[PDB]
């Protein structure tokens, strides 16, 4: 279906109707117990090299904001952690929900988070495409930032700027110059899980690598993305106000850490 969303008749629940891997064995996002998880030595440095020039546009494709980059190159790539070979930098976007307590996909020893970030990035080494990379059991890696409410995040104003010209579904505008590394914590200790697309089609292709540490965003800041519509122009307007699916069990996956 290419109507899936997150409102009452086309929201997570009713995902696994057109699409059955929904209840798959790799499904994200999880829940992650902290006393479960082992630290795996094993693990790399995660490597972040990012480039402010690849970014090009941020739009809205009526399910979140994408902060979409130019990834033909090796300008901006993730490398290290629980990772083979070189991920491309594609995509930014986020997950909020309708209110501040709750709104993060991933949960962690039961606390949620008022919203989530996830870095999009695909194994050039490999693939030919982010599109082809998406079928692929290593294909993804996906770095997740936790937003907790807090003082506001200067870092957001080059996205919450844009937001009104991008209100309606179908919407884009020039995205350059972009800080995407001073969007991260400070500290990049993170879980590492193998998991899937938490938006259809739900593959089971991400690497998902999770930092502990959230960033801030003010409940000013955050409000400003509940005011997306998930309509296009000429359709009735319906908000886009929150965006987020619930966990999925781990059906036998262990969750490691890069930190003990
Ligand atoms: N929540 S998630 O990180 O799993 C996620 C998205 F939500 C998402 F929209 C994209 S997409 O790049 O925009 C098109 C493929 O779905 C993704 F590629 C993607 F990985
Ligand atoms: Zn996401």
């Amino acid at each position: 279906r290419l109507s899936w969303g997150y409102r009452e008749h086309n929201g997570p629940i009713h995902w696994k109707e057109f699409f059955p891997i929904a209840d798959g064995d790799q499904q994200s996002p999880i829940e992650i117990k902290t006393k479960e998880v082992k630290y795996d030595s094993s693990l790399r440095p995660l490597s972040i090299k990012y480039d402010p020039s690849s970014a090009k546009i941020i739009s809205n494709s009526g399910h979140s904001f994408n902060v979409d980059f130019d990834d033909t190159e090796n300008k901006s790539v993730l490398r290290g952690g629980p990772l083979t070979g070189s991920y491309r930098l594609r995509q930014v976007h986020l997950h909020w929900g309708s209110a501040d307590d709750h709104g993060s996909e991933h949960i962690v020893d039961g606390v949620s988070y008022a919203a989530e970030l996830h870095v999009v990035h695909w194994n050039s080494d490999k693939y030919p495409s982010f599109v082809e990379a998406a079928h692929e059991p290593d294909g993804l890696a996906v770095l997740g930032v936790f937003l907790q409410i807090g003082e506001p995040n200067s870092q957001l104003q080059k996205i919450t700027d844009t937001l009104d010209s991008i209100k309606e579904k179908g919407k884009q505008t020039r995205f350059t110059n972009f800080d995407l590394l001073s969007l991260l914590p400070p500290s990049w200790d993170y879980w590492t899980y193998p998991g899937s697309l938490t938006v259809p089609p739900l593959l089971e292709s991400v690497t998902w690598i999770v930092l502990k540490q959230p960033i801030n965003i003010s409940s000013q800041q955050l409000a400003k993305f509940r005011s997306l519509l998930c309509t296009a122009e000429g359709e009735a307007a319906a908000f886009l106000v929150s965006n987020h699916r619930p966990p999925q069990p781990l059906k036998g996956r262990k969750v490691r850490a890069s930190f003990h």
